[PDB]
DNA sequence: AAAAAAAAA
DNA sequence: AAAAAAAAA
DNA sequence: AAAAAAAAA
DNA sequence: AAAAAAAAA
């Protein structure tokens, strides 16, 4: 079933979490498998209530797809992306929320500021955390987004025996 | 049996998919076994009918052997490489269909141009297909590939239990 | 069951070993699974008695975190790093015993000198063990450093079938 | 049982094979495991004999650690390493053969010649293999070898689950 | 024997 | 439908 | 709760 | 056929 191991960054003003979430496959009546639904890195950002408390109730998400995590492991220190996304995309309910996440260098370069933006129409609302993080850390989600990306495209699936 | 995870690209004019096909073994009589044909990442391209609508029929197919991955795994960013194939060699149909796959730099660094070539002269036919690839895109097909490499190879056969 | 397969250097003074320690999960009641104890990457230094021969009894252990482990695979030729932990920490007996890790390029810029430095103040000891590691050694660790990330972190959990 | 997978490079006057051989463990009385013998990537030299034929039966085999694979995986562009052996070390018929594997840049940078060298002091001969590598075919060895690193050091034993 | 804690299904 | 072959247990 | 779709065995 | 050894559960 569930598997629940995010890697978590806790700082000042918020939380950031990010764990993988797995293809999903349909057995082909041919006998074979093929891939249905992507694969994505999905990455949870929360406020800190209090002090050191997080408050997980007012959570917002951001799915990575392959290309995302792509653009994000081959950052230089220098570099910063920008990804935009509409949760009810192709459906009935969109313009209404619109999600943004930017990963820009620190000053010092010691780093990168990651936040997550969201302006909802409905609800008249707008929300933005911002978690920094360091080198070290932006090192291991490197490597964990590397070794997560072919899973996560359902490429674990190619092994010999 | 099979599986059916292939990464895609979908562009202006054509797009583009990959997927590792395995190696083939043999078990020995000596009781182990011995790889028997090779695996390759096979890369497929086809045209763009109509509007954002994909002609799979007229698809070409160009196999990477291991020794092309390692090539284009490392490449940098304003490296390009050039492969020439022959579908039919060493066998009685040689000489009459010739495919060549280049990776060219764009101008902006921001990517590659991907494009295959394809001349049969049997049937007297001419065919390019060419997808731009941006650096994020790129990025996931040399993890991708790298991580598949070693499969394709068939070396994820060494494991401790 | 355990499985001890440590990297280890042996120097001049002293030894260095280095092995993964797995996290720990908890099978939820909801069917699922969550990730309870954090895996590390457990360092053994211990010293060297008589000639090539080395006194396993005074062994120190230095646990990294996946953060620390980030640090230390992304370190540059002429990085250095410094890691300072209290093993009974938010305890009883934590500012009593207190370890400090240290890797600094030498100045041939041919490798590193790890260092571990435990002061306790409970037995009024002072250990101090180094160890030098060539870039070849140094680039096992980092190899087989970002191998094990994925899984200290229990993202191997995380699979296609 | 066995696997039989080389990765092999034929070039004009020598063959080059390599493959892993994986540590072996011993059931400790303890219930766990223990890592015994050490795991290496072989590598296999012959000689071209006639026109594109080799002579396996004069063949000749250089064990890579742990350690000298770390070497090779981090060499850069221009960099070049020496690695020498003696298979009968530490018994009774050491001094009489004598193996040295250089891994030399060519001119061009377009590649490095990897060539074993082979002494015996008890046959009075003197062998020399010699095989150029492209930078796409050192590519794959560079990718081959991490991703054996770990397996034959025995931590693909250290998964969850 | 190991630096811990912060949300939660 | 795919560029092949070269040593061998 | 998650940005989707485009070919196909 | 292979470069080994050094601590230990």
């Amino acid at each position: 079933g569930r598997v629940f191991a995010p890697y978590s960054v806790f700082k000042g003003k918020a939380a950031l979490s990010a764990e993988p979430r797995l293809p999903t496959f349909n057995r082909l009546d041919s006998g074979g498998v093929k891939l249905n639904r992507r694969g994505v890195i999905m990455l949870t950002f929360w406020p800190s209530v209090g002090e050191r408390k997080y408050d997980w109730e007012k959570r917002q998400l951001f799915a990575l797809s392959a290309t995302e995590v792509g653009s994000l492991i081959s950052m230089g220190t220098r570099d910063s992306s920008e990804f935009f996304h509409d949760p009810s995309m192709l459906s009935s309910n969109a313009g209404q929320v619109r999600k943004s996440l930017s990963i820009k260098p620190n000053a010092d370069g010691s780093g990168y500021f990651i936040s997550l933006s969201v302006v909802n129409n409905n609800l008249k609302t707008n929300d933005r955390f911002t978690v920094p993080v360091t080198t070290a850390e932006f090192a291991v989600m490197r490597t964990a987004f590397s070794f997560a990306l072919p899973h996560i495209m359902g490429w674990d699936r190619f092994t010999n025996r």
